[PDB]
């Protein structure tokens, strides 16, 4: 018994053996393995739970955008019989070409751009293509509110109040503050508009856009793996998602959005309806109510109060960004 000490387990020899691919050596990394030829070519090997239909549908949709133009993916290995998986023991495996990069630097506005970048161009790749293919953005926030507030009145009637405790309780006003603003926002005609005109005209977002999954290569682009969770969504979501990462880890240094909305821009315009959708999801707490959902509804841990504790010392400058930002796209 080594619970959660325990390894990853190696994929067994039989589904590498649907390849052709002569492989001598194999080993996990992270999340995925990685399979080396005699001559040391690299193949990334994934194991998944993901439907055999959803896996053609992934892969349909990424040989749709190349026919389109889009190169910024690792390109999958069929099997000797053709097939783009193998399903064996309850587990769908698929394999890709390796991509040699480090994972995305997202306080590096050159390494924000190149996402950015990559994200537009996979969108606009994919605009019409399964749109049906299977949205209450402003529902998952309305529900995330209601947690938060319920959260610090938890904390407040409670006998002994702890750092976390009495940290969440200070910042009640500005957190109720950007939510009221945040689901305004969504309320606003302008920006369900612009949501119900992106699911009509589609375009797939990526939506697991994280360091491992956008890896900046020695070409300077980023390749995005991992399409999983990839379907059709607004614009918004990746251009949000991508933005809240990298200004959190850059303290709400404006040129990470700047580098993400130039590189945005230059594939497909952004209309002002598209600016307000996203900020819309930026203005909500959205990490106040992550980590003390956690706390709450899970259990408590240190790494709480320290993230807790840097989203309270960087309260200011994420105001201020936000606050410029607003101005900016009154002024487009
Ligand atoms: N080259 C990636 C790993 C990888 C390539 N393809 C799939 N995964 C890295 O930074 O480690």
């Amino acid at each position: 018994r080594l619970g959660s000490r325990s390894q990853a387990p190696l994929i067994p020899q039989a589904v590498v053996s649907k390849y052709d691919l002569a492989i001598q050596q194999r080993h996990a990394d992270g999340n995925i393995e990685v399979w080396t030829d005699s001559k040391g070519r690299r193949y990334a090997a994934k194991r998944s739970s993901i439907a055999p239909a959803h896996c053609r549908i992934m892969v349909q949709c990424l040989r749709h955008a190349q026919e389109q133009g889009f190169t910024k993916f690792a390109r999958f290995v069929t099997t000797s019989s053709n097939a783009p998986y193998v399903r064996h023991g309850d587990f769908t495996y698929y394999v890709t070409e390796w991509v040699s990069g480090q994972p995305a630097n997202f306080g590096l506005p050159e390494h924000v751009a190149q996402t950015a970048y990559t994200l537009a161009q996979f969108h606009e790749a994919t605009r019409s293509f399964r749109t049906d293919w299977k949205d209450d953005v402003f529902g998952l926030f309305q529900a995330r509110w209601r947690d938060l507030r319920q959260m610090w009145l938890g904390a407040d009637r409670k006998r002994e109040k702890d750092a976390f405790d009495q940290l969440l309780l200070s910042m009640r006003d500005e957190l109720h503050r950007d939510a009221a603003e945040s689901l305004a926002l969504f309320e606003d005609r302008d920006v369900i508009a612009y949501l119900e005109a992106e699911r009509s005209s589609g375009g797939w977002c990526h939506l697991d856009v994280i360091p491992s999954n956008c890896l900046y290569t020695p070409q300077h682009q980023v390749v995005l793996i991992d399409f999983e969770l990839a379907r059709p969504a607004p614009r918004a979501l990746d251009m949000a998602h991508l933005l809240r990462r990298s200004l959190e880890r850059g303290n709400w240094d404006g040129h990470l959005a700047y580098a993400c909305f130039l590189h945005f821009d230059a594939v497909r315009n952004i209309p002002k309806s598209e600016y307000r959708a996203v900020e819309a999801i930026l203005r909500f707490p959205y990490l106040p109510w992550r980590i003390a959902h956690a706390r709450y509804h899970f259990a408590a841990d240190p790494s709480q109060l320290d993230a807790l504790q840097q989203y309270a010392v960087q309260a200011e400058k994420r105001q201020a960004f936000l606050a410029s930002l607003r101005q900016q796209v009154e002024h487009l």
